[PDB]
């Protein structure tokens, strides 16, 4: 109800004023309500920012649940991984900035750990139906290595480089 | 030019980023540590952008100082799989004070441009020895997974597997 009209404004808030211009005040706000409601449905900031990423979480979903050749027998997994990799991180990345900005805060925010656990989650489930349990924390684990390169060095998004390196990992 | 107050400045940045992170990183603390006036922080680091890719830097400087203290990662025989995952799983010793203080500067780059040239070096120490015992292509690899292994560990905490780190990393060799 105003828990989702005050979560919004606090992927919007990150999204614009990264973690460090997210306080109560901040987000009641944009939320555009009084500063006890922010805090009353939220009694920390901690609670709010699992709430952030609890619903970015969703999104991954959703777009797993667009490209069916992830589900599929044949396809491929890594050329349909590299590829919808690529258009995530593609031009604005507003979006992935602000998902990874809080989904990383989890080094030094013990609460958001569970959340950060629940990072993939939404492809490693898939991933290791797919294939086995010790090639889904892999592929992830390229993924993060991949997308870290991309985003924290400037270094442009190689999609032949990824759809390349993800099928080394997944065995036959 | 003022080079000993300078040095001490940077010390402080990484103690103080060691035991309150960089939320708690700023010129007065700092210069709180450090014990030297705050003028000075601000005389030698005018952005705190400044102090953070200074910081990050002279850690960072350690990691090339590890690849020099086992030559067996040139060995052309020696597996290296193996090899770097040994070594990782010595740099991940317990309380990583030292590991988490450096990764939260690397990944501060995220959304500040400034720290994006240091982040650009954190796998610089192993460079050289991945060009001439591999490929460019497959040298890519080795990085993006070690930072994908390392941040299940320390987002997570769950324990480090040098054994399920030495298998990944094979698969890619
Ligand atoms: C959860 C982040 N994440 C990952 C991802 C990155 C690193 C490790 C595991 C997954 C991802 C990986 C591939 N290949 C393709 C699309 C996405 C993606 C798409 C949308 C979104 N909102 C988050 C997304
Ligand atoms: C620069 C961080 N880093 C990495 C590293 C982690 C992820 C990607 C690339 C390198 C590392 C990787 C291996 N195998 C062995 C030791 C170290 C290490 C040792 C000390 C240090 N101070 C930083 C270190
Ligand atoms: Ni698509
Ligand atoms: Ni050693």
């Amino acid at each position: 109800e105003r828990r989702q009209r005050i979560i919004d404004a606090a992927i919007r808030v990150v999204g614009q004023k990264g973690i460090a211009g997210l306080s109560h005040r901040t987000v009641a706000a944009e939320a555009d309500v009084p500063l006890g409601s922010t805090t009353y449905h939220f009694a920390t900031l901690d609670d709010l920012m699992v709430a952030a990423l609890r619903q970015a979480n969703e999104g991954f979903a959703r777009v797993v649940a667009a490209h069916p050749a992830l589900s599929d027998p044949e396809a491929d997994l890594s050329g349909e991984l590299a590829r919808v990799l690529g258009e995530w991180l593609g031009g604005d990345r507003t979006g992935v900035e602000l998902e990874y900005e809080l989904y990383l805060a989890a080094l030094r925010r013990p609460a958001l750990r569970p959340v950060a656990a629940e990072w993939a989650e939404g492809v490693g489930a898939l991933l290791a139906a797919r294939t086995d349990p010790t090639t889904a924390r892999a592929l992830v684990a390229v993924l993060d290595g991949i997308c870290l390169q991309v985003l924290l060095t400037d270094t442009p998004y190689d999609e032949e480089y990824a759809r390349e390196v993800l099928t080394r990992l997944i065995p036959v």
